[PDB]
Protein backbone atom coordinates (compact mmCIF):
# COMPACT_ATOMS: atom_id res chain seq x y z
CA UNK A 1 0.00 0.00 0.00
CA UNK A 2 2.81 2.39 -0.92
CA UNK A 3 2.87 5.15 -3.53
CA UNK A 4 5.92 7.14 -4.62
CA UNK A 5 4.89 9.70 -7.24
CA UNK A 6 8.16 11.56 -7.77
CA UNK A 7 8.72 13.72 -10.84
CA UNK A 8 11.74 15.69 -12.02
CA UNK A 9 11.91 19.36 -12.95
CA UNK A 10 13.57 20.81 -16.05
CA UNK A 11 13.76 24.34 -17.45
CA UNK A 12 13.36 25.40 -21.08
CA UNK A 13 12.48 28.35 -23.31
CA UNK A 14 9.27 28.65 -25.32
CA UNK A 15 6.67 31.19 -26.46
CA UNK A 16 3.76 31.42 -24.03
CA UNK A 17 1.14 33.81 -22.66
CA UNK A 18 0.12 34.97 -26.13
CA UNK A 19 3.77 35.37 -27.09
CA UNK A 20 4.49 35.50 -30.83
CA UNK A 21 7.80 35.62 -32.69
CA UNK A 22 8.57 35.79 -36.41
CA UNK A 23 11.97 34.98 -37.90
CA UNK A 24 11.86 34.50 -41.69
CA UNK A 25 14.99 32.90 -43.16
CA UNK A 26 15.47 31.86 -46.78
CA UNK A 27 19.24 31.74 -47.19
CA UNK A 28 19.62 32.42 -50.90
CA UNK A 29 16.51 30.33 -51.53
CA UNK A 30 14.94 32.23 -54.43
CA UNK A 31 15.98 35.62 -55.82
CA UNK A 32 15.12 35.41 -59.52
CA UNK A 33 13.05 33.28 -61.88
CA UNK A 34 13.39 32.55 -65.60
CA UNK A 35 13.06 29.23 -67.44
CA UNK A 36 10.66 28.54 -70.31
CA UNK A 37 11.19 26.95 -73.72
CA UNK A 38 7.95 27.27 -75.68
CA UNK A 39 8.54 27.29 -79.44
CA UNK A 40 5.71 25.00 -80.54
CA UNK A 41 7.41 22.96 -83.30
CA UNK A 42 4.45 22.65 -85.67
CA UNK A 43 4.53 23.40 -89.40
CA UNK A 44 2.12 22.45 -92.19
CA UNK A 45 3.91 21.57 -95.43
CA UNK A 46 1.54 19.41 -97.48
CA UNK A 47 -0.55 16.23 -97.39
CA UNK A 48 0.17 14.37 -100.61
CA UNK A 49 -2.51 12.22 -102.24
CA UNK A 50 -2.11 10.26 -105.47
CA UNK A 51 -4.21 7.61 -107.21
CA UNK A 52 -2.92 6.92 -110.72
CA UNK A 53 -5.55 4.20 -110.98
CA UNK A 54 -7.76 4.13 -114.06
CA UNK A 55 -6.73 5.33 -117.50
CA UNK A 56 -10.01 4.04 -118.94
CA UNK A 57 -13.80 4.35 -118.85
CA UNK A 58 -16.92 2.16 -119.20
CA UNK A 59 -19.10 1.81 -122.30
CA UNK A 60 -22.36 0.31 -123.57
CA UNK A 61 -23.83 0.45 -127.08
CA UNK A 62 -26.76 -1.62 -128.35
CA UNK A 63 -29.93 -1.18 -130.41
CA UNK A 64 -32.25 -3.61 -132.15
CA UNK A 65 -35.82 -4.53 -131.21
CA UNK A 66 -38.05 -5.72 -128.38
CA UNK A 67 -41.14 -7.92 -128.63
CA UNK A 68 -43.51 -6.77 -125.89
CA UNK A 69 -46.69 -8.76 -125.26
CA UNK A 70 -49.26 -5.97 -125.43
CA UNK A 71 -51.58 -3.97 -127.70
CA UNK A 72 -50.77 -0.79 -129.62
CA UNK A 73 -52.01 1.31 -126.71
CA UNK A 74 -49.25 -0.27 -124.62
CA UNK A 75 -46.61 -0.11 -127.36
CA UNK A 76 -46.73 3.67 -127.81
CA UNK A 77 -46.76 3.93 -124.01
CA UNK A 78 -43.47 2.02 -123.83
CA UNK A 79 -41.96 3.68 -126.90
CA UNK A 80 -42.41 7.07 -125.24
CA UNK A 81 -41.36 5.99 -121.74
CA UNK A 82 -38.48 3.65 -122.58
CA UNK A 83 -37.84 5.59 -125.77
CA UNK A 84 -38.69 2.74 -128.14
CA UNK A 85 -40.69 2.86 -131.37
CA UNK A 86 -43.84 0.82 -131.97
CA UNK A 87 -43.58 -0.65 -135.47
CA UNK A 88 -45.95 -3.61 -135.67
CA UNK A 89 -47.12 -6.80 -133.96
CA UNK A 90 -46.66 -10.51 -134.67
CA UNK A 91 -50.03 -11.68 -133.38
CA UNK A 92 -49.33 -11.38 -129.68
CA UNK A 93 -46.20 -9.26 -129.42
CA UNK A 94 -45.28 -5.75 -130.55
CA UNK A 95 -41.76 -5.39 -131.94
CA UNK A 96 -40.64 -1.96 -130.74
CA UNK A 97 -37.44 -0.25 -131.89
CA UNK A 98 -35.19 0.95 -129.07
CA UNK A 99 -33.09 4.08 -129.58
CA UNK A 100 -29.30 3.86 -130.08
CA UNK A 101 -27.56 3.58 -126.73
CA UNK A 102 -30.49 2.20 -124.75
CA UNK A 103 -30.17 -1.20 -123.07
CA UNK A 104 -33.25 -2.85 -124.57
CA UNK A 105 -32.00 -6.11 -123.06
CA UNK A 106 -32.29 -4.59 -119.58
CA UNK A 107 -35.80 -3.32 -120.31
CA UNK A 108 -37.14 -6.84 -120.85
CA UNK A 109 -35.90 -7.60 -117.34
CA UNK A 110 -38.33 -5.03 -115.94
CA UNK A 111 -41.28 -6.43 -117.89
CA UNK A 112 -40.82 -10.17 -117.42
CA UNK A 113 -40.08 -9.35 -113.78
CA UNK A 114 -43.82 -8.79 -113.37
CA UNK A 115 -44.90 -11.60 -115.68
CA UNK A 116 -44.71 -10.21 -119.21
CA UNK A 117 -43.60 -12.58 -121.97
CA UNK A 118 -41.20 -10.66 -124.20
CA UNK A 119 -38.36 -11.43 -126.61
CA UNK A 120 -35.17 -9.46 -127.27
CA UNK A 121 -34.85 -9.15 -131.05
CA UNK A 122 -32.26 -7.34 -133.17
CA UNK A 123 -32.35 -5.18 -136.30
CA UNK A 124 -29.26 -6.43 -138.11
CA UNK A 125 -27.57 -9.19 -136.14
CA UNK A 126 -28.67 -12.35 -137.95
CA UNK A 127 -27.91 -13.35 -141.54
CA UNK A 128 -30.36 -13.42 -144.44
CA UNK A 129 -31.35 -16.41 -146.62
CA UNK A 130 -30.34 -17.05 -150.23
Amino acid sequence: QESVTMDGKQYSTIEVNGQTYLIPDNGSKKRVARSLDSKVPQQTLRRGDVLMQGAASPELTVSGTLLVEADDASAKALATRHGLNFKQSSGGIALLEAKPGTDLNAIATKLKSEGVNVQIELSGAEQQPK
